[PDB]
């Protein structure tokens, strides 16, 4: 199902506050009602003037599988945006694929505290969307995002009630891929 097209960049918002530690996605929210599959992810971003970097990690909790990426792209001048390639790693961090490049993914944030963020991805590969997930996020596994940034999920036209929260689901997560 097509990514939304309605997400933009915002000015104002604090990188420091983004750019730090892992994050864990306590709720996500793809409104295509065709998938079935539910994931966990968890990942690492890094800034360093002006390129983006960052450890990402998915586990499909219906399948028992996952897999691993490294993403890189530069920081937007017109807000805290970035469009990343990615290769696929294994979780000792190998590359196993370089990247295509004609995939990408762009990856806008609509929030972000100490505790919390609220951000929008859109996975394309070349013409075609994979697809697009709000993802609410904390520092610390199975937290509660910050009244902030449930603020931001509302504000962004959504409704968190509509989320899947992973909390529940049984996830298995690769912590020392995302450490520090
Ligand atoms: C719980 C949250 C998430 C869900 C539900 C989700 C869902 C998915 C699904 C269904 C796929 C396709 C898997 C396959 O069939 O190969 C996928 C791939 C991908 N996702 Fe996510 N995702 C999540 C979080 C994230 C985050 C936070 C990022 C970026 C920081 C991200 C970036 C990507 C990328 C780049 C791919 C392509 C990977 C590849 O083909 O190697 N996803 N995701």
């Amino acid at each position: 199902m097509d990514c939304s097209t309605n997400i933009s960049p915002k000015q104002g918002l604090d990188k420091a506050k983004y750019f730090s530690g892992k994050w864990y996605v306590t709720h996500f929210l793809d409104k295509d009602p065709q998938v079935t599959d539910q994931y966990c992810s968890s990942f690492t971003p890094r800034e360093s003037d002006g390129t983006v970097k960052e450890a990402l990690y998915h586990y499909n909790a219906n399948k028992k599988t996952s897999f691993y990426n490294i993403g890189e792209g530069k920081l937007e001048s017109s807000g805290l945006q970035y469009t990343a390639k990615y290769k696929t790693v294994d979780k000792k961090k190998a590359v196993l694929k370089e990247a295509d490049e004609k995939n990408s993914y762009t990856l806008t944030v609509l929030e972000a505290d100490d505790s919390s963020a609220l951000v929008h991805i859109c996975v394309r590969e070349g013409s075609k969307d994979l697809g697009d997930v709000y993802t609410v996020l904390t520092h610390q596994k199975d937290a509660e995002p910050s009244a902030k940034v449930k603020s931001a999920v509302t504000q962004a036209g959504l409704q968190l009630s509509q989320f899947v929260g992973t909390k529940d689901l049984g996830c298995q997560y690769d912590d020392q891929f995302t450490s520090l």
